[PDB]
């Protein structure tokens, strides 16, 4: 197949289907887009949003569908849909804190954004790492059912990006740690860490 | 398996559940929470939030993840990747419609704010591409046949026409698929059951 990502230039949620399709080990566009330009591209996307992953010339959206279906495709998803709930059911949740990160980068008043980034540090991560640190532990060192999933990646790619604001963050998590340092391993992530645009 | 799904006593994220439990002809227990209880029931929860169905008492959260589980169970996803690919990114967008609803549902006078935005702008960017959507492509949200998706998203419309009555009447195909699922005999007998 072809394929033709959109999105803008940082990691980002473009990020882990760049990783995705790495290790996947196909070739695609990498079609960045500068902040500049945005507002001109903003129409042409289905909803309003990047990322945008163009398959056989057919524009789909959303990271997570599109990670699970290239999870899919390189082998690592569930074994059966109890497995693939394992992962699904993760992911979702860890999208739900990163909309707690969501809500303070859009904050325009300075002193409330301050407030939302102390309640994100010192309420919000630790309750949802630590469950993470604990699930990751006791689950054999990935997010779900022992094994590396797209879930994994995709859990990975994203923290990553947040290291690049808080960069110490994950480090006490034992456990997010360790499976941090083993994804960016996989040798086909590893070499497009090291060739990808290092804005 | 035993399966008991703990929800507010109100349609909601929980519906779309129950919708696919009662497709998938299984018996389960509704455990259905009062505002009052929910301090006592929340902690018991694996992140702090509901639904949460047990599978032969395993805890498992998330609707969506939830719905396209027992999608899969019931024959109602899609027949390859890219079929479930194009119900899952439907769904991940109609999340992203439902985000901008979940901040309205958290002073009455921004609340009137917040709402005049969806009603008036956020509606109608998605649900007018949702509408096109289902008409072009075979009455119903991905594929051309009836999936899990659809499920999920009529029940959680129908809870939001509790509220405001009118808001998919100028969608026609939007109304058309509402029509279609809620006639679905497992679905129908659900809804003829349930709380008022
Ligand atoms: N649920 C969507 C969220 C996509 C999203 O939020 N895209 C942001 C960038 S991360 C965007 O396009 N912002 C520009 C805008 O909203 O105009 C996904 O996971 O892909
Ligand atoms: N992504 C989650 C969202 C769950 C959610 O937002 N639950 C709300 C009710 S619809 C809740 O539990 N509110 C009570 C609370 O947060 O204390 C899902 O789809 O299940």
């Amino acid at each position: 197949p072809t394929y033709k990502l959109t999105y803008f230039n940082f990691a980002g949620l473009g990020e882990p289907i760049r990783w995705m399709l790495s290790y996947l080990d196909v070739p695609f566009e990498d079609n960045r887009i500068e902040r500049e330009q945005w507002p001109t591209i903003k129409s042409t996307t289905p909803y309003g949003q990047v990322p945008v992953l163009e398959v056989d010339g057919k524009q789909v959206c959303q990271s997570t569908a599109i990670a699970r279906y290239l999870g899919k495709k390189a082998g690592l998803a569930g074994s059966n849909e109890w497995e693939d709930l394992m992962i699904d059911t993760m992911i979702d949740t860890f999208n739900d804190f990163r909309s707690s990160i969501s809500k303070w980068f859009r904050e325009s008043d300075e002193a409330t954004k301050k407030k939302l980034e102390e309640t994100l540090l010192n309420e919000t991560v630790p309750f949802y790492f630590n469950k993470f640190n604990d699930h990751i532990k006791n689950n054999g060192g990935y997010l779900a059912n022992g094994k590396l999933s797209w879930g994994d990646i995709y859990f990975i790619s994203i923290l990553e990006f947040m290291t690049t604001i808080w960069s110490d963050i994950i480090d006490k998590y034992e456990h997010i740690k360790a499976l941090n340092d083993k994804v960016v391993n996989l040798p086909k992530i590893k070499a497009w860490i090291e060739k990808r645009p290092v804005p």
